[PDB]
């Protein structure tokens, strides 16, 4: 078997505070999506926050990837860090945007993909947990 | 859409050198030089697969570093994705296991060797995280 998705995905920063989306009906995601094939990963994650934001992104720092398994199919996420923007973020895709302390994502409902590597997730934050 | 093949590779340094393998005889880039890695197997994390691949084509164990760049490339309607890990430790020195022959050159000479047609395009990148230019 060799199938795979890969996945870009923002951490907004900005006071302290990281932005976070509610699923349609909810977990909590970072925003961000798919590369499309041509795109470069920086380029499908300035286009995704733009989609679900409304925001003129500049991709900062690749900070982490990780891979996971939905059985049939190889999830890999690509995490970049994102400090500055034009516009502000309005819930265009999801039914909740909310800024959060990084300590609460020990206690929201995330992927479990993403809950597996919350260690990772505040070492590439410059966090200790 | 596609379909997509992640990739990881390595970066491996010898007094501001940097470790380039050839791809041996019968490849698909027979003669050309590249970082060594390979692909991601399922189930496997990134940093799993790129010390596997370096034990399987160097034979090091190397403990793998800070991800340093992510680049795609695009061959029609396949697309791949390649992760640039920074190695500064490992045990054991790098022997041609796989490549025709290993060579350490200096990071500003890449863009002179016959490098693959898509590894040449994300070169300025390649730079910029070596920390060149
Ligand atoms: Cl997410
Ligand atoms: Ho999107
Ligand atoms: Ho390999």
């Amino acid at each position: 078997k060799g199938h795979w998705i890969p996945v870009v995905a923002g951490f907004l920063r900005k006071d302290g505070k990281i932005l976070v989306g509610q699923r349609p009906e909810g977990q909590w995601e970072f925003p961000g999506g798919k590369i499309e094939n041509g795109e470069t990963p920086e380029e499908a994650l300035a286009r995704e926050l733009n989609e679900e934001l409304g925001i003129e992104a500049e991709v900062g720092e690749l900070k982490l990837a990780c891979t996971h398994s939905y059985g049939d199919v190889g999830i890999l996420i690509l995490f970049y860090e994102i400090l500055y923007w034009k516009g502000e973020p309005r819930a265009k895709h999801h039914m909740m945007l909310e800024w959060i302390h990084p300590e609460e994502l020990k206690h929201r409902n995330i992927p479990e993909a993403n809950r597996k590597i919350l260690h990772k997730i505040y070492k590439a934050l410059g966090l200790e947990w």
